[PDB]
This record gives C-alpha cells, structure tokens and sequence, in this order.
C-alpha cells in the first residue's frame, strides 16, 4: 500500500485538499528608456508591499511558534532591504534595459544558487527559504491572485508535495484537521509542526499528490501506517468504529481503579 513515515498516532476523516498553483512566467521582451521609469516605481512600489506583508508573516511566526521561530523570519527581510542589492537590480534594469520582474529574478537566481554549496541546514534551508522571497515579489509586480489558505471554511486533510516555512508560518491549524505531504525526511519542515503540535501526521507519501485530485475522499489510519483512497462505504465503517471505540475505552479504564 502507501507506507509514509507515520508523525503522529490518530485517526482522522476528511476530503483530499490538493493546493495547486499556476507556474509562474517570466516576460524577456526588452523595453524602451520610455518604460523604464514604471519598473522602478513597481519594484520600489513592490517593496512597499512586500516589506508590510513579509513583516506581518514575521509576527506570525513568533505569534504561531515562539520568539525561536521569529528570528529566521527577520533575517529574510534583511536581504530585501539590503541597499546592495538594491543597487544591483536597479542598475540591470537600466544599463540591460530588462524588467522589473526579469532583473528581480537574475539576482535571486545566483543568491539561492549560491546558498545551495554550503553544507549547513540553516544556510541551506536559507537557499529554498531566500527562492520564495524572490516568487512573493514577482507575484506582486505582476498582479498575480495570492492563495489565502487561512480563508478554508470547511475541515479537511491538507495534502501537498512540499510546504515552504512561510507558507507553515501562516497556515490556520484550526482549520486543517491534519498535513499529509510527500516529503519524508528529517529536514521536512511539515514534520517539524507534528511533532511539536503532536497532531497525526504523515511525510513520505512517496507520489500521492501525483495519484490524488482534490475532493478525494482519505481516510488517515495513523496506526498501520496506510492511507485509503476511494474507500467503500462498508470499509469506512470498519474504521470509524476501531477510532471511535478507543475513545469510550477509556472512559471505562475509570471504573477499573476501584476493583
């Protein structure tokens, strides 16, 4: 079957939740000295916005996990604020007559390039953490639609290839009834959340985001470590009654303190 790495114990009943997002598409046409000065006003424009949405997610993440959490939060903003590079992407876009979006990009390519040589797990989770600063200001210049996850209305799994530190900072853990991602591995950020929220949970899915829709109906066994998909009405059954059951046993272990 599907044996994942097993987070957490707990079984838990929801519909399959698939997060999909729409790649994003860089314009390489060049432009005239005439627009120039518009890809400055959406780059340091940009910046208005992404250094007020970045600075909230920062707060979230000492609100969400502590003050711990908090710091690698701050540092990121560092980097967007840093008047070098600054420097640097302003100059591409008018000594290479290059875009906003296209000189943004060139400069995010070598810093999460470069963090990738080192061997350390704080540099090198910096290197993929440092990649989505560069997506988050693309997404804006372009006017591209932004996914709120904290807006789901109706309880369900949480099923995705990989989550981003950001994107875990500011998930609604009351709104999503557990996380089962295919990234089995002591670096996964998404074990990281079951193991301090306890909550059932798995990672090494292996490929069910390639085999899974959303609205897939999933059952979570958090005890034989296998997932159902499409589980007939007679099996689910049989599973809801072994989770249920556990629950009236220990009302009974109660009484049991007394003989």
């Amino acid at each position: 079957m599907i044996s994942g790495i097993l987070a957490s114990p707990g079984i838990a009943f929801g519909k399959a939740l698939l997060l999909k997002e729409d790649e994003i598409v860089i314009d390489r046409k060049k432009i005239s000295a005439d627009q120039v000065d518009q890809e400055v006003e959406r780059f340091l424009s940009g910046r208005a916005k992404a250094s007020a949405q970045l600075e909230t997610i920062k707060t979230k993440a000492g609100e969400t996990f502590g003050e711990e959490k908090e710091a690698i939060f701050e540092g990121h903003i560092m980097l967007l604020e840093d008047e070098e590079l600054e420097q640097e992407i302003i100059a591409l876009i008018k000594d290479k007559h290059m875009t906003a979006d296209a000189a943004a990009h060139e400069v995010i390519e070598g810093q999460a390039s470069a963090l990738e040589e080192l061997d350390d797990e704080y540099l090198k989770e910096r290197a993929a953490d440092v990649r989505d600063i560069g997506k988050r200001l693309l997404r804006n210049i372009l006017g591209l639609k932004i996914i709120d996850l904290s807006a789901i209305q109706d309880e369900v799994i949480l099923v995705a290839a990989d989550l981003t530190p950001s994107e875990t900072a500011q998930l609604n853990l009351k709104k999503v009834l557990g996380f089962i991602t295919d990234a089995g591995g002591r670096t996964s950020h998404t074990s990281i959340m079951a193991r301090s929220l306890e909550l059932p949970a798995i990672v090494g899915t292996g490929s069910v985001t390639s085999q899974v829709k959303n609205d897939d109906y999933l059952i979570l066994d958090a005890v034989n470590n296998q997932v159902y998909v499409n589980p007939t009405n007679e099996v689910i059954d049989k599973m809801r009654a072994v989770q249920e059951q556990v629950a009236s046993e220990k009302a009974e272990l109660a009484k049991l303190k007394d003989r």
